């Protein structure tokens, strides 16, 4: 067994990184009820096509989930995900939320991450609740039917559960950087 998914109840595996922006942001200073953490990248047509509903999700429940994007990709084979590139796409789309970049490509790893977008949901207690897609459909805002991410929160904000089936992420691979590829193995 290599590389298995962080499983549910498990606690945040913190991380402090640079945001292209200016400044930089620890995982676990981030003090809000949720915490959602959600690997991506400027390139990705998934992230691309879902970007709105994540800033909007994120605008909608400002103070009750925090909201933290990591853009890990190997930007020299993916110019597109340089960190100059990471500004102006924040800038585009009213990204108003922490979105750093992840160098080493470690936190992904740590995360045991495969794609972009791929969140992860953290409760009060930091403990993993949700993880997987955005929603269904993220390369197409009009083709979607089921909004994932935003059940999940809704469910936490009630006390509930979320969705018992797990839904994992829809999107392009992380770029991985030379020798950096996860070797997962089922077993």
């Amino acid at each position: 067994l290599q590389y298995p998914e962080l499983p549910l109840e498990s606690p945040l595996i913190d991380a402090e990184l640079p945001d292209p922006r200016g400044g930089r942001y620890r995982l676990s200073q981030f003090h809000e009820p949720l915490l959602a953490v959600v690997f991506m990248c400027n390139h990705c047509p998934y992230v691309k096509g879902s970007i709105g509903e994540l800033v909007a999700l994120a605008e909608r429940y400002r103070g009750k989930v925090a909201f933290v994007g990591i853009n890990a990709n190997d930007y020299e084979k993916y110019p597109e995900d340089a960190p100059e590139k990471m500004a102006a796409f924040a800038e585009e789309h009213g990204i108003f939320f922490p979105y750093l970049l992840d160098e080493t490509q470690e936190v992904a790893k740590a995360y045991r991450a495969l794609r972009t977008p791929e969140v992860f949901l953290f409760d009060e207690r930091r403990l993993l609740r949700y993880h997987g897609r955005v929603n269904d459909n993220p390369k197409d805002p009009s083709k979607v039917q089921s909004h994932d991410l935003e059940a999940a929160i809704e469910a936490l904000l009630r006390g509930e559960e979320p969705p018992l089936k797990e839904a994992p992420a829809i999107g392009c691979t992380i770029k991985w950087r030379p020798g950096n590829e996860p070797e997962v193995r089922i077993g």
